[PDB]
């Protein structure tokens, strides 16, 4: 995702997490605002284009070798390849985590594990095909861009109706709403099935497989032709929404059910 669907993502998990999760993160982060994960939400896209944080560019994504559109799937073994990604990313910030919250390298894995959750949710992040979709120029409301960058930006700032931290704390606050009493309300309780704060790999592969279900259905299944042919703002986006905003939504529920096991392990 952009900053945004990041940032939507962390205020959505910050609706969820018990008070003792939130004292948890805020020390760890040195951030007691009331923005505390949202604050950071985008650091490890920053991290990634500095000296230091090279290495973790590949930690963003899971490249699935699969044949969308007609068929999806993600395979870890197969597809994490030996530069890690984002599954094999959550196991080692989520262990780090567990083996030393009070150490030194907790700041980092907790800002990386609140915005790698978020991007597993984007399903062009569990796709191998054009670099998650970079490849594929697109038209959108006549600017020229690409099929990654409106998934992760374009659809989501249109839908929230724009960019800034107090925008995406409204959208989050409208799909927090849908989790608790809405359209949500009857399909969140299958949100963490299979989750086991034991097996990083396979909780976060769930999440991947999810979303990765959607480049088929929803992302690709038009067709190359249709996509670069036709301005995406219109029909492509109506029927991408609904899609998105659930996949925010899991995220930040998601996100707050492992900072809440993370932050509940006995010392
Ligand atoms: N194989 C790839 C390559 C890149 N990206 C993401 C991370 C990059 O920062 C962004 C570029 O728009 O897309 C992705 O998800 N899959
Ligand atoms: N994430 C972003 C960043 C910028 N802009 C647009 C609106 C801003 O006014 C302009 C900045 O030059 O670009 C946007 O819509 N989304
Ligand atoms: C785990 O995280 C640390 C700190 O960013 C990094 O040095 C190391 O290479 C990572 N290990 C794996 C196996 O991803
Ligand atoms: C997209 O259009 C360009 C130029 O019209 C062409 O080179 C290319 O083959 C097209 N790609 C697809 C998948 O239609
Ligand atoms: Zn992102
Ligand atoms: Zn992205
Ligand atoms: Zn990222």
């Amino acid at each position: 995702w952009g900053n945004l669907g990041h940032e939507t993502v962390a205020y959505i998990a910050q609706s969820f997490v018990a008070s003792s999760t939130e004292s948890f993160c805020q020390n760890i982060l040195g951030d007691d605002s009331t923005s505390y994960l949202a604050n950071v939400a985008t650091w490890a896209n920053t991290y990634k284009y500095t000296d230091a944080g090279e290495f973790s560019k590949p930690y963003h994504f899971i490249d699935a070798q699969d044949n969308p559109p007609q068929s999806c799937g993600v395979d870890y073994d197969r597809d994490c390849g030996s530069a890690g990604c984002s599954i094999s990313a959550i196991q080692n910030y989520t262990n780090i985590l567990l083996e030393s919250p009070n150490g030194s390298e907790a700041l980092n894995a907790l800002k990386f594990v609140v915005h790698i959750i978020g991007d597993i949710h984007q399903p062009l992040h569990d796709e191998n095909l054009e670099a998650g979709g970079n490849g594929i120029d697109v038209t959108y409301d006549g600017e020229t861009t690409n099929l990654h960058h409106i998934w992760d930006t374009n659809m989501p700032e249109e839908a929230a109706g724009g960019y800034s931290l107090s925008v995406a704390k409204t959208y989050a606050d409208l799909l927090t709403e849908r989790i608790k009493t809405g359209t949500y309300s009857s399909k969140k309780d299958s949100w963490t099935d299979g989750i086991d704060i034991k097996d990083p790999v396979s909780t976060s592969m769930i999440w991947a497989a999810d979303a990765n279900t959607y480049v088929c259905s929803t992302v690709l299944d038009d067709g190359l032709a249709y996509i670069n042919s036709t301005d995406l703002s219109g029909e492509y986006y109506d029927k991408s929404q609904p899609v998105f905003e659930e996949l925010i939504a899991k995220a930040g529920y998601r996100l707050a059910a492992w900072l809440d096991l993370i932050a509940s392990q006995p010392s």
